[PDB]
């Protein structure tokens, strides 16, 4: 009785932080040519400069916990994701992070073709 | 100049808060009838019962700030815009809050079909 959009975006979710946490440059399986990704406000079109980007990313150690994740159908058969959590990488501070996915069922597979993230900063004074 | 969906979003972004801030019994001008919103995690379906919630919230006046905002345009014609800001109800304390929509462009104007929000949590 839980929805598919439901089934398949927690699925995804669950999938892609397991490759990202583990061994992000094989997460270019999960994008296609036409994907675009915004990370820290900076935007990166296409597979090949998403995983390069990724797979840069000066961390040696990550791991995301997952607070909230909501998913909804949209008019197009796609499937729109937003999730909060936590992050930590190495030794950094434990920072909350906010990520949007949106998916397309293609060649019978479902993938993403809009990934946003972007980690919170500490507002000092 | 700043991207044509950058342009889109920010400026829907402007409408949207301008309208929850100053009369938000009237923010059903920016969704269509088959609009989904998920407002802490409770899932309210159709325009009707989006702008009930939303009128319905337990406070006089609230003002938001928002401290960023990512756009980005899909395959099919539509924007994402992600905002993560603060927002202060009456004589509450801020809170911190986190917000999606999804934007198309029906009949000629840009419209949201998609929302969800989460306030801050804050353990």
């Amino acid at each position: 009785d839980k929805p598919i959009w439901e089934q398949i975006g927690s699925s995804f979710i669950q999938h892609y932080y397991q490759l990202f946490d583990n061994d992000r440059t094989q997460l270019g399986a999960i994008y296609i040519d036409a994907s675009c990704l915004t990370w820290e406000g900076q935007q990166f079109q296409g597979k090949a400069a998403i995983v390069e980007k990724l797979s840069s990313l000066p961390f040696q150690k990550i791991q995301h916990s997952i607070t909230a994740q909501d998913h909804q159908p949209t008019p197009d058969s796609c499937i729109i994701s937003m999730v909060v959590g936590q992050l930590k990488a190495d030794e950094d501070p434990i920072m909350g992070f906010h990520q949007m996915f949106l998916l397309k069922n293609i060649n019978d597979a479902w993938v993403c073709t809009n990934d946003m993230f972007r980690l919170a900063l500490h507002n000092f004074g």
